[PDB]
């Protein structure tokens, strides 16, 4: 069927059965638009949409003059397709005038991320929101546009920022960040309930409530701090602020949860403390972070000598999980093959970028010996550091226009590079 019209078999099964023959009947002026096949798949994914391209697209082209092909698939292909397309194709114009004089980029950001909901809502509530008591920005109005749930945000905004700026004492700027991800309207009745409990029963801050509950999944972050802070804070020596810590990042909730779970084998057959568990959840990809030290442990301290003191610094960072798998494997190698010590990989591992500095060492090392005379201490002694990543591949690119351009010798790259007081040093002396 449709591989008769120029898609193959791939794209046809992709597209489904059952919206194969409106795909067939709008392909022709489609195509003529300017859509590729692959545009076409993608957008049938909201059957309504490839009619009103079809249709239409000169209209949003005049509505929306840089909009690219893709930027239209990306829109017309979700939940509300489609009739988005349509409440843009209205309310465009007057969207780009006062209060809001929006533009296209964030007209293509409302509709595609928050839907006709989003769309019309904005048009709708254009003046209240920018208006007394509210006087938001159009760039806070589209970050909270720009969501599922957009819309209930909008509307809760309007009447919960007054009641938490004027009883709560948080900023607008707070409120819209509270608002600002998926559920927002959810996100603010929450912190509206369990501010006030939060403060009066535990201690935490206003600017701590907000800190929890201003990333995804901030609502059920706060529940849960709720729930296990009591918990958390008796049985162990966990206090306010460790419990606020493990809860504002990503993944909030399920690292105070699995702060609760692990907590105890972690500490009694593992000899670690509370504190170093805190340490380890305190990050995004905690939960993992803190699975992965109770599964790799053992593992590291048997099989390479590190201590758990070592397995915890490495674990202490964002994304412990593969920091300490990539130690698990680049461990043995770039000691067997480049030199290195295993403090030495602890070391290169225990910072901010540390999976990605060692896989940068283990990969620029053997090129940096060869084309230059870099010793594995000298590449150990760049990758140290809080950049690292970027202090390496830095050196590595610059270092012949280093030598020969502004005669640096390799030693002295070396110098100024294994620092911190050094790389944008590297980059400004090439900038001359």
């Amino acid at each position: 069927d449709l591989r008769t019209l120029g898609y193959s078999q791939q794209q046809q099964e992709k597209i489904k059965p059952k919206v194969r023959s409106t795909v067939a009947q709008h392909h022709e002026a489609l195509v003529g638009h300017g859509f590729t096949h692959a545009h076409i798949v993608a957008l049938s994914q909201h059957p309504a949409a490839l009619g009103t391209v079809a249709v239409k697209y000169q209209d949003m082209i005049a509505a929306l003059p840089e909009a690219t092909h893709e930027a239209i698939v990306g829109v017309g292909k979700q939940w509300s397709g489609a009739c988005a397309l349509e409440a843009l194709l209205t309310v465009a114009g007057e969207l780009r005038g006062p209060p809001l004089q929006l533009d296209t980029g964030q007209l293509l950001k409302i509709a595609k991320r928050g839907g006709v909901t989003a769309v019309e809502v904005h048009h709708t509530w254009r003046n209240a929101l920018t208006g007394a008591p509210l006087n938001l920005t159009p760039d806070q109005v589209v970050a909270i546009a720009s969501n599922i749930g957009g819309k209930q945000a909008l509307e809760t905004v309007q009447r919960l920022l007054p009641v938490l700026c004027q009883d709560h004492g948080l900023t607008p700027q707070q409120v819209v960040a509270i608002a600002s991800n998926g559920g927002g309207k959810q996100a603010l009745e929450t912190v509206q309930r369990l501010l006030p409990v939060l403060c009066q029963a535990h201690g935490l801050t206003p600017d701590q409530v907000v800190a929890i509950a201003s990333h995804d999944g901030g609502k059920q972050a706060l529940e849960t701090v709720q729930r296990l802070l009591p918990v958390l804070c008796q049985d162990h020596g966990l206090t306010p602020q460790q419990v606020v810590a493990i809860a504002s990042n990503i993944g909030g909730k399920q690292a105070l949860e699995t702060v609760q779970r692990l907590l105890p084998v972690l500490c009694q057959d593992h000899g670690l403390t509370p504190d170093q568990v805190v340490a380890i959840a305190s990050n995004d990809g905690g939960k993992q972070a803190l699975e992965t030290v109770q599964r790799l442990l053992p593992v590291l301290c048997q099989d390479h000598g590190l201590t758990p003191e070592q397995v915890v610094a490495i674990a202490s960072n964002g994304g412990g999980k593969q920091a300490l798998e990539t130690v698990q494997r680049l461990l043995p190698v770039l000691c067997q093959a480049h030199g290195l010590t295993p403090d030495q990989v602890v070391a290169i591992a225990s910072h901010d970028g540390g999976k990605q500095a060692l896989e940068t060492v283990q990969r620029l090392l053997p090129v940096l010996c060869q084309d230059h005379g870099l010793t594995p201490a000298q590449a150990v002694a760049i990758a140290n550091n809080n950049g690292g990543k970027q202090a390496l591949e830095t050196v590595q690119r610059l270092l012949p226009v280093l030598c020969q351009d502004h005669g640096l010798t390799p030693d002295q790259v070396v110098a100024i590079a294994s620092n911190g007081g050094g790389k944008q040093a590297l980059e400004s002396i090439v900038a001359q």
